[PDB]
């Protein structure tokens, strides 16, 4: 269920998240624009980039917190609103979100794992409502 899987997902932290990510990029295209050191890079040439590396790692390590911080994968109110009130995401609309859980959930149901990836639309749903009710456009 929802909590194994942010166990599998911790397990192979870096794995994953590259993944998961370069999955969102390839599915939106013009979500790479917001990432100027990734433009012109084909996925292994990113791979061998260290700040892709870290820059994942970091992302998926603080949306796993959000994931255990969540009650039934509604998640909570102040860490949506750090997503919101961060210099990083102020420029951006909850369909930059909605676009990441659904390459994340195709992910999940293309993989051979037993993701609950059920759950985690719920969950990329409840954020996304979490992040208009603090003000994201
Ligand atoms: C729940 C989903 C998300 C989480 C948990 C998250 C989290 C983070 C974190 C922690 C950082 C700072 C990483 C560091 O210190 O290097 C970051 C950077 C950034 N994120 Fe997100 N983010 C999410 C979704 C998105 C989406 C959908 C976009 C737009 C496509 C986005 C755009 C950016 C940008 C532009 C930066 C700054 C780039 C840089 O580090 O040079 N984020 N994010
Ligand atoms: C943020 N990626």
């Amino acid at each position: 269920g929802f909590k194994q899987d942010i166990a599998t997902i911790r397990g192979d932290l870096r794995t994953y998240a590259q993944d998961i990510f370069l999955a969102f990029l390839n599915k939106y295209p013009d979500e790479r624009r917001y990432f100027k050191n990734y433009v012109g890079k084909s996925d292994q040439e990113l791979k061998s980039m260290a700040k892709f590396g870290d820059h994942t790692e970091k992302v998926f390590n603080l949306m796993m917190e959000v994931a255990d911080r969540a009650t039934d994968c509604v998640p909570l109110a102040s860490d949506a609103n750090t997503l919101v009130q961060d210099k990083q995401h102020s420029s951006l609309t909850t369909g930059n979100f909605e676009k990441l859980f659904v390459a994340l959930v195709e992910y999940m149901r293309a993989s051979g794992q037993s993701f609950d990836s059920q759950s985690w639309d719920r969950f990329g749903k409840n954020l996304v409502s979490a992040l208009s009710s603090a003000g994201m456009k």
